[PDB]
């Protein structure tokens, strides 16, 4: 007696094909990824700027409560919370604050110089400071200067700055928005006072909007900062009549390219990543992710999938071709050394040996598949975060329909690939099997019965040493030409 | 006698597949919704804001042409007609309209409130009004009013509203901008005016812009309109020299997602769906339609293709497994209660018998294959279409350039999909069809004749009982051993 | 003795599938476009608009190193330098100018016309000129005109135009902003200047800023240009006292549809796509390409693979059904005019024959495989390249996302596509002939014996007519009943 069987083991694995849900199969693989770290780490060797609880604009400016932040010159993203509690401890705007955001999410090299020190404006009052930035004597903005007048006098103050610090070079001014013609008369002097700033490029002139407002931090007034990036070797210059809140620093800046601000609470907790969640880090070779939409670096794509899953073995049974619960009604829990093989009634022992030449055909195979889907995903750095004023509500409804739209598209995709390619792994173990079978009958023929369960009746004695003529193929029908039939 | 086959009917459904076009076939499913109630209906119970033929910005200001109007508390979109007639009847512009009617695409909750009554302008004049919005009286806008000078003074107007309302509140105001010199002096006296607004985060001044205009509805001058959110416990304070359009209301109101407008010239109909488009409302499971781009609401994603119908029964005549349209040359019309089954002829008679076994494994398989097509499709709320003014044709492009992208590929994976499983469920039925010979040869043997056509002709007596041992898997071979040959 | 089996040749065509990489096949079918004719041509009949060394800025106000710039009425596209040489040559900004680049990007129609003659300019001085623009006298951009004052004086100057051309015209006007109060005076007399322009819809009034500016182009001073459209029948009002730089031609403009910018280096040269690229045109029915991403016209998919190629024969040996390098273990190098037939050993001779039937099937159902995934592909007509400032960052990230969003997708699902249809295809043919196989071995039966690859030995003498029948499907079993077993 000769058999035709495939292997079965003590598998739960469930998987779902195109047309049959929950299948347990023998092997399976998990293609979503699901665990993070938990901790918040550094992007491929360089550290995130982090800003605790101050905002860009706070530290820029040099809020009294950012004094503590500890500044690295490199950084490859920014960590800020979703709702900051330090920033323009002064009221006021910043123009363009997202695209300067957005500018300062990833640098090379930044570093602060000291462009416009604050004892050269000397027909000018520097000290001038406010309740509401206060140390419990009042102080203001550290890297800014609010020119006010001295005595009865406020000339024109002008300096200019040529930047030959070598870098591009980043710098912010303000200017000052009192709440009535009385206080701009005791700041300033004047009343018709303009700020006026300039460069090659930028050509800009202010004039102070005075304004009755209600109260923030206790001050009715408002300052409103505006920046430019000052090229190498190009001047900027001021000149004010009143109301310049006047940089005293610059920052020297680079970038290789762009990176994304993470909302989050945690804390940087010295480690690694190549691809960071707000929630923790990943470390995967899978081609999809189910953790959070909101990652920066080389990420799996995010879906609306909480299982993904390939089969790679083969249907467990305690198809399309037939053989597999089908003509061969059961799998066999013991030959252990394959996925399809041999069984035998001899006159010696019995009997499971596996068809080593034809399982490999099929690991070959199926690894083949599974690569195929994880190594044709192309990973690219990218930072889908993204910041917008509350007067850009379309363009940020714009970016979450794409975002969104991607999604659809690649959770589709994933769903159907997974399924419809686990309906082709089923059926090409049955294939397999049905083949093995076939390439035993074409070779048999008339010196067996065809038995139904995958089993082949021999009509003559075949020793271990004839059931392995069969095993590799290698079988001759002329030497056993008797008829017991 | 025992003949296997397979069923047909008098279809002319026409599917197509990767390798066959117009191929006939028993039972199909489209999965294109293409119908539509040509209603405009409510969305999950509320209804759509109706604009008439008024503009968003003719509604809030008071248009005396938009009277009749209506106003719902709720609604969860906009209609509004591609280009209205009843607009800034007095002309003009108005600041970020477009973000305005995007926030005011869908709304708790929305309530018009009397902020600053007219009357207590007490040193001012108020019957201001315009041939321009004549009602045949001169006339205004409704919800505003026009600060004109009272005798020949025009004192500095200056009015403050604290929003206690406990709701978020819109605000406008606008400032005049007179056809020349002369024209200013008859309305305000003095001449260097300006205007001034202020909250917690706005703050602004504006300024008039005499000079010579060609003349729309009748009029030289022009009305620029702002907006703003006043935040609850906020107070909101105006003064102004001359030329300020003042509000009497401002409007309560508050949000829990956004929508969109539609454009259209339907009305409310008072039906019911969960997504609408401009020509109908649609209810479907399917999970693409081609009725039209701009829907709103939880709709099937939308396609170019205008077929796309799955197989789901047989090849229908009068394959890749060989034997449907193969060695098995025909269908039967006769048998009709299963797709593959039996046909005896004996002493008795004969003979349709359709087999249950198997025909239940295919139900349940192709079921699964339409479920899974149908039921991965993820459909959440959106509103596709947008507005952008005439300068930001730029970002409008970048729109379309991102629906039209997702159209080209859910149409193709759409069109794929159709064509590669319908390839697949014509295989599934040529293998069903070739697995049940096969299992009735593998049970037979010597006791039978393989014809050709899909038949075995006994070679012994064999009653109903017989077949009805076959049929059902239980046959027993060692009970019959005439051999007749 | 006859026998069935397959094509080979001597082919070294590699394909991958899901299971197989390298697999040598009998014949494929690249569907990846690569190549490219290094030539700038014109796109469908019509022409682009090259502006050499010019900007689109110098273009149109007519900067004197543009005059040789050749100017045709139609154009599909704008070709330009990254970074041109002759722009503003007097400094200067130009307002919402990615807008306005946006617009003449395709143009139906476009044609310059004489609207505000420079001699009616009779109270002031209008051969004013600058070094900064030198012919070797100062000179000045040719279609705007730099008003100065005549003698002592600058009156106002005041001109209007309406709108009779028939087509909606795209005017540009200037005002100066000059470097000191001296330059100020010597160019205008007066001191609190302002340019004033309005139409039925704009309504803009301009004061300039003397202020100290480094130097450009040896200018101190700078220009800002603004633009409109005038719709027809309009009129546009120009009023000023000093510091107008006058239009003196507008552009005729109509526009069907839009189209993009093209940066290179190259120049027109005077043949035809529809498909134009950087690096050279695209003349191609396949369905994909990788030569560059920034294409314009009706292109094929821009993906990130650099092979896509179908296989379209079958194995090539000099699977899933077992036939192929199979049971049939080879394949015949001397059957050339058919992809499965029959060898018969005959008295007479012996002995190829190509089996006409079966192999139309496979050459019909391939073809449409092959024009499936072709003739499926959405190609529309896009421009893709696009212009942002510099504080648009944001935005043009925003665009990068998407574009590559598409372009991860769309290589994704082209790689699988081919590796999963190649699966099939192969598999395709190996089931033709396992089918061919089985059309002969249940015609012949008991008249034949099944020898081993694909051979059946009669039992009986076949002549060249026997043969025939066999071939053409008719060969009748009751005729032969020599048994010679």
């Amino acid at each position: 007696q000769i058999c035709i069987g495939y292997h079965a083991n003590n598998s739960t694995e469930k998987v779902d094909t195109i047309l049959e849900r929950n299948v347990t199969v023998t092997h399976a693989k998990d293609i979503l990824e699901k665990t993070h770290n938990g901790k918040l780490c550094r992007l491929s060797g360089i550290p995130p700027l982090e800003l605790g609880d101050c905002s860009i604009a706070g530290w820029l400016l040099g809020n009294p409560e950012c004094d503590r932040l500890l500044s690295v010159p490199e950084w490859s993203y920014i960590v800020e919370k979703e709702n900051p509690t330090n920033g323009l401890c002064y009221p006021g705007s910043f123009n363009d604050y997202e695209e300067l955001k957005h500018l300062l999410t990833s640098v090379t090299h930044f570093e602060k110089i000291k462009i416009l020190p604050r004892d050269q404006w000397t027909q000018h009052t520097t000290t001038g400071g406010s309740r509401a930035c206060a140390v419990g004597n009042p102080s203001f903005f550290r890297n800014m200067v609010w020119l006010t007048k001295k005595g009865s006098n406020y000339p024109v103050a002008k300096r200019s700055y040529n930047n030959t610090s070598g870098e591009q070079m980043l710098i912010i001014w303000g200017i000052h928005y009192p709440n009535d013609d009385t206080e701009q008369r005791t700041l300033y002097q004047n009343v018709g006072t303009y700020v006026s700033v300039g460069t090659s490029t930028l050509n800009k002139r202010s004039i102070p909007e005075i304004a009755t407002r209600p109260k923030v931090n206790g001050q009715g007034g408002r300052m409103e900062f505006s920046w430019t990036l000052l090229e190498t070797w190009d001047v900027i210059n001021f000149e004010s009549t009143g109301n310049l809140i006047a940089p005293e620093y610059g920052f020297k800046i680079s970038k290789r390219g762009s990176s994304g601000i993470m909302k989050t609470e945690k804390t940087l907790e010295n480690c690694e990543t190549k691809c960071q969640t707000p929630l923790g880090a990943i470390n995967t070779t899978l081609p999809f992710h189910n953790i959070h939409p909101l990652t920066i670096g080389e990420c799996p794509k995010y879906v609306k999938s909480d299982r993904l899953v390939l089969a790679t073995g083969l249907r467990n049974v305690p198809g399309l071709f037939g053989a597999i619960a089908g003509f061969i009604e059961g799998g066999w829990q013991g030959m252990v050394d394959g996925w399809y093989g041999y069984h035998h009634s001899n006159d010696q022992g019995s009997g499971y040996a596996a068809d080593k030449e034809s399982t490999q055909k099929a690991f070959d195979g199926i690894t083949n598949k599974v690569n195929s889907v994880i190594a044709k995903m192309n990973t690219q750095f990218e930072a889908v975060g993204k910041e917008f004023s509350n007067l850009e509500r379309r363009l940020e409804n714009l970016n979450k329909k794409m975002e969104d739209g991607f999604l659809d598209v690649w959770t589709y995709n994933a769903e159907l690939l997974v399924l419809m390619e686990n309906e082709r792994t089923l059926d090409f173990h049955d294939s397999n099997v049905k083949n093995l079978y076939d390439k035993v009958r074409m070779q048999l023929r008339d010196n067996v019965k065809e038995l139904g369960n995958g089993c082949f009746e021999f009509y003559h004695k075949c020793d271990d040493e004839c059931m392995n003529s069969v095993k590799n193929g290698t079988y001759d029908y002329p030497k056993y030409e008797e008829e017991s039939k």
